[PDB]
């Protein structure tokens, strides 16, 4: 069968903490008051849930409401228990309460609101100076829950609110976001298709927080190429083969083999042999002002099919291509 599997940092975080901290089945919802916000207008919706933006009438602010679908009941107290574990972190969205909605008969989060820019907008503005001063403020995010024993599991674009004009970012929904306990298998029906992990697709269930690693890593594949999205694959299995014609189908065999790992047999017709290839090859006239010898060495080395070998967020806050990023 597989080989197992081991974060290679914060591997016993939960172990050490309190049971109630990571028992979210257990945890007793302290409801607010309703009537405290009104919905003003619809803002998305998701398998999962509907987002609004509405005003909270004890202060008039501007707030987002969250009202969950009864789908994966478990999922409602994980996600709460998660963002009341990860409050006032670094650029982690603030739940400011929760309350019953008497429509959906179901909990509404609410959240503090972010202005935020559609990313198809916002990414094209983007300046090479601005893509490594917002990626280390996701980079602050993801360290700090990977700290507290969390993985977000859903790293993409559409989670990174950026209020633009104050230079403020957050990550948002962690409804697909789990403990991390070593040796626990996961579920690999997670994140996008574009930011899925080789892990995911190769069915690997005793994964951690490197899975995050590669999505961030797909995110800046993204923004410094200039291509939406970076890995294109037109269903699981083609995603797979996508990323295998960038990093090659050597290193794919590699990274099985140390797992003992079986590739599903249907890749047998369409996976092909692909040499690993540079990463100068993305470079071109509209996208080299984005594109350094640091953003490509940084990216290197998230885009790693093994997940033991890519950069930690910590690690990554290392790197020299955030050397230029005034701290604050
Ligand atoms: O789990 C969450 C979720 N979520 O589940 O989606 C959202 C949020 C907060 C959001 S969602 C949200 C907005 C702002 C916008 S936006 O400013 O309207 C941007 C637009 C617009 Cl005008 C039109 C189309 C797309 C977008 Cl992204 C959209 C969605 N800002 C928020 O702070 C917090 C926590």
């Amino acid at each position: 069968g597989p080989v197992p599997s081991r974060a290679r940092v914060y591997t016993d975080v939960n172990t050490h903490r309190p049971r109630e901290y990571w028992d979210y089945e257990s945890h007793v919802v302290e409801w607010g008051n309703q009537d405290d916000y009104q919905l003003v207008r619809k803002l998305g919706r998701g398998k999962y849930s509907e987002v609004f933006e509405a005003i909270n009438i004890t202060n008039n602010e501007k707030v987002v409401v969250k009202i969950l679908k009864p789908v994966k009941k478990k999922k409602i107290k994980r996600e709460i228990k998660i963002l009341e574990n990860l409050r006032g972190g670094p650029n982690i969205i603030t739940l400011a309460d929760i309350v019953k909605d008497p429509v959906s008969r179901t909990p509404a989060l609410v959240f503090e609101h972010v202005n935020n820019t559609d990313f198809k907008q916002l990414y094209q503005t983007l300046t090479d100076y601005d893509i490594r001063f917002y990626m280390y403020e996701i980079l602050k995010a993801l360290d700090y829950c990977h700290s507290m024993g969390i993985m977000h599991r859903d790293v993409k674009p559409h989670n990174v609110m950026i209020d633009h004009e104050h230079r403020k970012l957050r990550l948002i929904d962690w409804g697909l976001a789990e403990f991390y306990h070593p040796g626990q298998e996961y579920n690999v029906r997670v994140a996008s298709r574009y930011f899925k992990g080789p892990e995911l697709l190769v069915d690997y269930q005793m994964y951690d927080y490197s899975l995050d690693m590669w999505s961030l890593g797909c995110m800046l594949a993204s923004m410094i190429f200039r291509k939406e999205p970076f890995f294109h694959g037109h269903d699981n299995y083609d995603q797979l083969v996508r990323i295998a014609k960038v990093l090659g189908t050597e290193d794919l065999y590699d990274y099985i083999d140390k797992y003992n790992i079986e590739l599903d047999p249907r890749f047998n017709d369409i996976l092909g042999r692909h040499s690993r290839k540079r990463w100068e090859r993305f470079v071109h006239s509209e996208n080299q002002h984005l594109v350094s010898p640091e953003a490509l060495d940084f990216l290197d080395k998230l885009l790693r099919y093994d997940h033991q070998s890519r950069l930690t967020a910590r690690e990554a806050m290392e790197h020299p291509y955030f050397y230029t990023v005034v701290k604050d």
